[PDB]
RNA sequence: GGUAAAAUGGCUGAGUGAAGCAUUGGACUGUAAAUCUAAAGACAGGGGUUAGGCCUCUUUUUACCA
C-alpha cells in the first residue's frame, strides 16, 4: 500500500501555564504523541482523543513538565489494554519507568520497549523521524531535537482518462494496468505508447516539519548551524511545511540567531508556544463553575481569566489543526474560547431550576463566626480526571500567613491556577508542609508539580528559601531519591518524615514537628493507621480554639478512626457507591457511604463532609437517604469559613435542581 | 463516562457477485404436504481515499471497568 491519504498536526498543550509543551500529529495508520506534562489527561478524553493505538510515545528533556504525565498513559493504557507500546526518549530514561512500578505496581500485560541512543533512525510504513542528540554545557543537559519525515505519495490515477480512450475499465484487466503504472514503468497498448504523467500527476516526495525545544542559552551553541541542519535548510527535496518553536519569548527576542530560522526559506511556517498564550480552554468546567457561582456566589468562587521577529507567526491556541497533505494550509474550526453569555443562558433557564433557586434565596433572605479558618477543596474525583471530577488535594489555609495540605495530586496546580489569580503567587508562599495519606500513585505523584513552582514563588518575592515539609511513609523516600539521583535536584525542598513516629505511644524528628506544630499554630498533631492498604495512614488537627478536624480518606470503618474522631467539629470521609451492592468490599478496601453516614451519626460530630468518590462510572452521587443535615457533598473549588454550615444544608434542593436527569448506574 | 463483538431481508454464511429455507397458478397425488423451469424485497445514515473489503462522525443491542 502506499503513504497515507491524508495527515493532521493537532496541538494538545497549547503552550499553558498549567503545562509544558505537547504535540499530537494524526495518521492515516498510527497515532504519535510529541511531549506531555500535567493536565493533558484532561485535555486529551476531554475533546475526544483516542486513548488506543498509541502504541509509540515521543518526549523531549527529563523535566517534569514533559516526562510528569507518563504514569497516567501508563495507566490508561493498562486499562485500555494495548497489547504493546514503544517509548523513546533521552538514553537515561529507562530509569523513569523502572521506579514506575515501585508504587505502581507491575506492568506486566502491556509490552513497553525502549531504544537507546545508537539508533537515531526508526521508520515505518507511513512517516519516518530523525534524533538528534544535544549536549550543551549547562540529565538536564541533553534535550535531543526531534525531525519528521513522510513517505512518498503516489498521484491519483486517471482512471476516467483509461476509460476515455477505451481501457477495460470496471473489470479485473484494469487492475494489472494501474499497478503496473503505479511502479512508474510505461506500458504500450494499442500500438501506442502513454506517459506516466498523462495517465497521473507527478509524484510528491512529500513534506516535513521540525520540532525544537532551545530553552535558555545554553542550548544556542552546540546547535548553532548544527551540521544535520545545513542538509537540510534552505532548498531540499521538498519544502518545510510547518514548524514549532519551543522556546520562550525571551530567547526569541535574542539579536543572536532568529535568522537561521529564515534560511528554511518563507514557504516555511513557523509557529511559538508560551505562556503568554490567552488560551481559556475550559468551557464546560468553566460553565459547571458558573452555575454554582450562581446558586451561591459566596460558597462557590469563580475561576478567574487568564488572558493573553522577521516574518510572521500564528499565536498557538486551542484545537489550532493543520492540514499537510490535501492541502499546506491552517485551520480554526475547533475553536474552545468561553462564552459565559452563552452559559448565563441555559444556567437561568433549566427546568424548574430558577423556581428552587429563587425559594432558596427567599429562605435564605449564629453569630459572626471565625474570619479565616478556611478549607478549599480542589478535586472529587478518584484516581481518574474527568469533566469535572479530579484527584482530590483538599487545601486547607488555617491562618493567612501559613497554609497546609491535605494530600495532593495531579492537575491540582492547574486548578488553583485560573482561580488564585493574581494571588497564586502568594498563596504558594504561605504553603509551609505537605504530607500524603498512603501510597497511591495519584495521591503523591502531583508533589513535585506543586514543589517546582513554589520554588520560583518564593523567588518571585525576594524572600528566604524555607525548604518545604512533607510526611509520607517509608516507600515514598525511594521513588524521590531516585528522581534526584535520575533527573532533577529535589532533595533540598523536601525534608521525609515517617507516619510511624506520629502514632500514639510513639531529635530530629521531634525538632521537626515542632517546628511545623509551632508555624502554623497547630496545638497538636497526630496520625494512625487505616483499613486501607500496606502503610496506609490518617491524620488529625486540634486547633488551641477547641476546633478538631480529622480526615480519613479511602478506609474502611474501624474503631481508632471513631476513638480518634470523638468531639470533631468536621470531618472527611470517602464514599463508593451511595446504594448499591455491600459485598466486594475488599476489592475496593474502602468504606460504604451507608456506614459512613451512620459513623457521622455516632461520630458525635456536627458535619460530615463527602468528599472522595469512586468514578468507575460517571453519575452525580446519588446521595443515599435516611440522613441529616451533618453530611453534606463535596465539589471542587469549594469555599467558606470555619462557621459558615447553616448554608449548606439550603443548596441541597437548588443543587439537585442544577443537574436535573440524572445519569447513575443502570441495567443496561 | 471509557473499552470490547454484530448493523445484509422473516432467519442466518461472505466481500469476483450476492445464496437456502418459505410463496404467486400447479403440474405425479381425488387434497391443499414431496420435485421447477420465471418472480421479489438486498450489504444501518454521512465522507477521505477516487471504487465493495480500509479509516472517519451519531444512531441503535450485549458484555466489562480494580
Ligand atoms: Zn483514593
Ligand atoms: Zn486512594
Amino acid at each position: 500500500s502506499g503513504g497515507p491519504n491524508t495527515v493532521y498536526l493537532q496541538v494538545v498543550a497549547a503552550g499553558s501555564r498549567d503545562s509544558g509543551a505537547a504535540l499530537y500529529v494524526f495518521s492515516e495508520f498510527n497515532r504519535y504523541l510529541f511531549n506531555c506534562g500535567e493536565g493533558v489527561q484532561r485535555l486529551m478524553q476531554e475533546h475526544k482523543l483516542k486513548v488506543a493505538r498509541l502504541d509509540n510515545i515521543f518526549l523531549t528533556r527529563m523535566h517534569w513538565s514533559n516526562v510528569g504525565g507518563l504514569s497516567g498513559m501508563i495507566l490508561t493504557l493498562k486499562e485500555t489494554g494495548l497489547p504493546k507500546c514503544v517509548l523513546s526518549g533521552p538514553p537515561q530514561l529507562e530509569k523513569y519507568l523502572e521506579a514506575i512500578k515501585i508504587f505502581s505496581g507491575p506492568l506486566k500485560g502491556i509490552e513497553l520497549a525502549v531504544r537507546p541512543h545508537s539508533a537515531p533512525e526508526y521508520e515505518d510504513e507511513t512517516m519516518t523521524v530523525y534524533q538528534i542528540p544535544i549536549h550543551s554545557e549547562q540529565d538536564s543537559s541533553l534535550v535531543v531535537a526531534f525531525i519528521c519525515k513522510l513517505h512518498l505519495k503516489r498521484g491519483n490515477f486517471l482512471v476516467l482518462k483509461a476509460k476515455e480512450m477505451g481501457l477495460p475499465v470496471g473489470t479485473a484487466a484494469i487492475a494489472p494496468i494501474i499497478a503496473a503504472v503505479k511502479d512508474g514503468k510505461s506500458i504500450t497498448h494499442e500500438g501506442r505508447e502513454i506517459l506516466a504523467e498523462e495517465l497521473c500527476t507527478p509524484p510528491d516526495p512529500g513534506a516535513a516539519f521540525v520540532v525544537v525545544e532551545c530553552p535558555d542559552e545554553s542550548f544556542i551553541q552546540p546547535i548553532c548551524e548544527n551540521a544535520t541542519f545545513q542538509r537540510y535548510q534552505g532548498k531540499a527535496d521538498a519544502p518545510v511545511a510547518l514548524v514549532v518553536h519551543m522556546a520562550p519569548a525571551s530567547v526569541l527576542v535574542d539579536s543572536r540567531y532568529q535568522q537561521w530560522m529564515e534560511r528554511f526559506g518563507p514557504d516555511t511556517q513557523h509557529l511559538v508556544l508560551n505562556e503568554n498564550c490567552a488560551s481559556v480552554h475550559n468551557l464546560r468546567s468553566h460553565k459547571i463553575q458558573t452555575q454554582l457561582n450562581l446558586i451561591h456566589p459566596d460558597i462557590f468562587p469563580l475561576l478567574t481569566s487568564f488572558r493573553c521577529l522577521s516574518v510572521p507567526m500564528v499565536q498557538g491556541e486551542c484545537l489550532l489543526k493543520y492540514q499537510l497533505r490535501p492541502r499546506r494550509e491552517w485551520q480554526r474550526d475547533a475553536i474552545i474560547t468561553c462564552n459565559p453569555e452563552e452559559f448565563i443562558v441555559e444556567a437561568l433557564q433549566l427546568p424548574n431550576f430558577q423556581q428552587s433557586v429563587q425559594e432558596y434565596r427567599r429562605s435564605a433572605q449564629a453569630e459572626k463566626r471565625s474570619q479565616y479558618p478556611e478549607i478549599i477543596f480542589l478535586g472529587t474525583g478518584s484516581a481518574i480526571p474527568m469533566k469535572i471530577r479530579n484527584v482530590s488535594a483538599t487545601l486547607v489555609n488555617i491562618s493567612p500567613d501559613t497554609s497546609l495540605l491535605l494530600d495532593c495530586g495531579e492537575g491540582t496546580f492547574g486548578q488553583l491556577c485560573r482561580h488564585y489569580g493574581d494571588q497564586v503567587d502568594r498563596v504558594l508562599g504561605t504553603l509551609a508542609a505537605v504530607f500524603v495519606s498512603h501510597l497511591h500513585a495519584d495521591h503523591h505523584t502531583g508533589l513535585p508539580s506543586i514543589l517546582l513552582q513554589r520554588e520560583r514563588a518564593l523567588a518571585s518575592l525576594g524572600k528566604p528559601l524555607h525548604p518545604l515539609l512533607v510526611v509520607a511513609p517509608n516507600q515514598l523516600k525511594a521513588w524521590l531519591q531516585q528522581y534526584h539521583n535520575q533527573c532533577q535536584e529535589v532533595l533540598h525542598h523536601i525534608s521525609m518524615i515517617p507516619a510511624k513516629c506520629l502514632q500514639e505511644g510513639a531529635p530530629a524528628v521531634e525538632r521537626l514537628i515542632s517546628s511545623l506544630l509551632r508555624t502554623c499554630d497547630l496545638e497538636e498533631f497526630q496520625t494512625c493507621l487505616v483499613r486501607h492498604c500496606k502503610h496506609a495512614f490518617g491524620c488529625a488537627l486540634v486547633h488551641t480554639s477547641g476546633w478538631k478536624v480529622v480526615y480519613s480518606g479511602d478506609t474502611m470503618p474501624c474503631e481508632a478512626l471513631v476513638r480518634m474522631g470523638k468531639d470533631a467539629t468536621l470531618l472527611i470521609h470517602e464514599a463508593t457507591l451511595e446504594d448499591g451492592l455491600e459485598e466486594e468490599a475488599v476489592e475496593k478496601t474502602h468504606s460504604t457511604t451507608s456506614q459512613a453516614i451512620s459513623v457521622g451519626m455516632r461520630m458525635n460530630a456536627e458535619f460530615i463532609m463527602l468528599n472522595h468518590f469512586s468514578q468507575r462510572y460517571a453519575k452525580v452521587p446519588l446521595f443515599s437517604p435516611n440522613f441529616s443535615e451533618k453530611v453534606g457533598v463535596a465539589f471542587d473549588h469549594m469555599k467558606v469559613c470555619f462557621g459558615d454550615f447553616p448554608t449548606m444544608p439550603k443548596l441541597i434542593p437548588p443543587l439537585k435542581a442544577l443537574f436535573a436527569g440524572d445519569i447513575e448506574e443502570m441495567e443496561e
